[PDB]
């Protein structure tokens, strides 16, 4: 009904997966009242990694080296990918993940509570930052990212028992 | 000490119906604040209208805002309790986080357990459902507490960690 | 099959800041809180909850006295829990009366540990965090002692359909 | 590879999903060291339900009414299905779940902590037990159940960071 | 009182390398047991051979089990600590759960944090990795404690909840 | 060995110890990925307290009254002292601990989650602030503080199983 209802793509990254953090992550979203409407576990291949992190954009905004480092992090590695639905969910999910850099991420956030290392370190070592989770940055990103990971028939429609407390009935 | 305060907290109908009473109380016990009063009740219209004063809310907000506050809590279960400690009113405000769940910082009661927005609540014609009420300030705590609790329902006892918070 | 059962966070529970922890255990399995109040128990009220004639027969005057001394003039948190066969379920979540023996996972097993041998030696009651009504009759007796009829709430938890079925 | 290494099929049932318990459930398994090797969320149609709850198995072990109840409970309702890998994982998963009947499930298990209602009440009402989770009862069930929910390419091969502590290295 | 006991605990190298020290300590603090000593160290071969005595282990089990225990803890990090309480030895055994993680009941340390079996450990030629060690009985605690701690490393102090466990 | 790897001294103060908070505190550090590399529990004698809180250092930054109240809080009382290693750990530990004053300390942090009282109240009562934990303020304090509590051979070298997610491999 309302235009404020959004879906956002979330990925528990390989660092997160290998550390056994998928549950901890999902609970955070379930706990505030956000609804999981799709989920899959997969090994990401190069091709899919290249659709998710677009060369043209990442190179425009950062560098080819940053893009290489994102691709190497995620390619041929396991991820847990899911879609979260709710009132202004893109913004709220950004709020819950915390700052991109775990060193700066505030305690209480996913990144703040589960990771700590710094961009300065990751740049020195020539790796991407390992910051547990990806979340669609904004509306245009979510509209692009979701269909890359999910077919339309993998987006589920149902009611959480607490729906009336979040959407009103 | 003049610094010792009591504040009134209410787990609102949304927190109750969601089974969050325990979760909320633990947040306060865990920092070292003391529960000195508690009761559970269905709030009647008349009690609702005393907690949320028409003249106050209207002035600071509007009639639609007051009405939706009354509609939310009236004929609905709440868990009401009083908390004591050093500058407790402020501390409690800090633990609850911002009025608007969308903005409440993770780590806060509202940030961890709710998420929706004033923008959404204004569109649908409902109050924000933000889990908990806490007295915004001292004059409010003094007015609100006697509304929910008789003087003989406020407890005096020592928490075992009292020497760590009040000193001994 | 729907039942109400009387629970009390005892003064050790209250003084250690465990009210929330205890309440959460019940809310988490799906049980509904339908009454709550906090108070200082006076001897008068303590002697009604722990009946002399009952406890003396079943244990002794010393034991009854220790019970009375434990709660008299101390803070408790009392609440009523509702659900399908809740009395037995609450018993299960509390664990054995004796913390030493209570199984991890249970309220008593997780939050306390001392033994009956120790309490007999010191002349104190067992401090085991929580009271829960032992059976149907004890609850029908206990609830009215702590709560008036109008203090017992009727409402729907949002997860009700998962427990009572709708 | 040891013959003791097993995969088992788990489902967070519609009651668990509607209650926002997915994360809580997964965490319990990640926390002991079991490894998630596949996951998906879907609305279960009747035919998939009838593949998972086989008419002949359920009517042998129980009754036709119970089969219908099992089907009515999961059909047209969301589930989160995943596969767990580890040393003797089928037994371990069953221990983690606790007794089929939540009323009897020991505190500390998934069913013990997150549900409480009984068969007596389930029978009286005409509904299946709402017991949060399904886990494969034994090796033969796990072998049958997995390909029902997952294709071979959706089962993942990776190493958890704590692997050495569970499998040895 | 002769019911008051001290017991020796060790977060084994699997628990240390997995970051479980805090998780384990909390389980003990939460029930009311008191931490009265703590040290972290790399266990040298010689100290390992004092904690797991050849004669005891070979008699009950085998030389192969003993070797495996020594290889598990030698030149590896551990967190050792001593817990005090009313019948603490028994209570600590209960909180740890069964020696074999596969059988360890959920709610226990070993039941919540580990899961593999003796069958597997025996097949692979390794010690069971079961997170924690605790003295099995009073004789063992009396033996094991002075092996890890000097008398002056055992602390005398009051927990704030003392009166709920020891009485006052 | 990147120069960004740091060691920092932490102390659960007598308030945290007497309250049974040691476990909860250590967990916050382990959970983000920081490594414990030293630990001991001891009764602090007056002499040790004066080495740790330096008269001249504390007098010029606060006052004499404050130094006295720091000495009295810690002397002849139990502490649990430990060393944390990780990338830029000094800053990270300070982020996790929160503001010196519990009243202001933000929720999600050790101090904001476990204490609450104020500098106004502590000054008024004549006592130190009771704030659960001490962490080294900077590289220099850390360098000075560690050897006061630990001898060189009490600092341990080993790998956390998640090391590659934090340090890379």
């Amino acid at each position: 009904m309302s235009m404020l209802l959004q879906k956002t793509l979330c990925i528990v990254k390989p660092d997160g997966v290998r550390r056994g953090l998928i549950g901890d992550v999902v609970s955070r979203f379930e706990r505030v009242g956000l609804k999981m409407v799709a989920a899959k576990m997969l090994i990401v291949d190069e091709s899919l990694a290249k659709k998710h992190y677009l060369y043209d954009d990442i190179v425009f905004r950062h560098s080819e080296a940053v893009w290489n480092s994102l691709i190497k992090f995620i390619s041929n590695s396991p991820v847990f990918t899911f879609v979260v639905e709710g009132v202004e969910s893109i913004e709220v999910v950004r709020k819950l993940c915390g700052a991109t850099e775990p060193k700066l991420a505030i305690p209480g956030t996913i990144r703040g509570d589960f990771s700590y290392h710094s961009f300065k370190y990751s740049n020195e070592k020539g790796f991407s930052i390992y910051n547990v989770i990806h979340a669609s940055a904004n509306e245009a990103d979510a509209m692009r990212e979701i269909p890359i990971w999910f077919k339309d028939n993998e987006i589920l429609n149902y009611k959480r028992d607490d729906e009336c407390e979040h959407y009103y009935c």
